[PDB]
């Protein structure tokens, strides 16, 4: 089977602002997790073809990835920081999905999530 279309990224019709929660995500949050020594596997979109995962997308029916919300950031994409928090969440809990305890991949997910958990308790009050 082929892969799904991405997620989308950027939305003509949506409307856009800049809130202090926002550009701490992007210019804190993500560039903390991205440099992570277990970023690179939630760096993209799962490609499920070049991965050889040909059950993916038969049960992850909601698809996220660091990709994607850094790109959603950069277009301004969410109006909220709980949409951009939701997104890092299904990410999470998709690969919990997928995979079981104690595979290399969930210890990874796991560690990632810990940092991330940790920076958004530092996420500082709206303004």
């Amino acid at each position: 089977s082929m892969n799904p279309p991405p997620p989308e990224t950027s939305n003509p019709n949506k409307p856009k602002r800049q809130t202090n929660q926002l550009q701490y995500l992007l210019r804190v949050v993500l560039k903390t997790l991205w440099k992570h020594q277990f970023a690179w596997p939630f760096q993209q979109p799962v490609d499920a073809v070049k991965l050889n995962l040909p059950d993916y997308y038969k049960i992850i029916k909601t698809p996220m990835d660091m990709g994607t919300i850094k790109k959603r950031l950069e277009n301004n994409y969410y109006w909220n920081a709980q949409e951009c928090i939701q997104d890092f969440n299904t990410m999470f809990t998709n690969c919990y999905i997928y995979n079981k305890p104690g595979d290399d991949i969930v210890l990874m997910a796991e560690a990632l999530e810990k940092l991330f958990l940790q920076k958004i308790n530092e996420l500082p009050t709206e303004e």
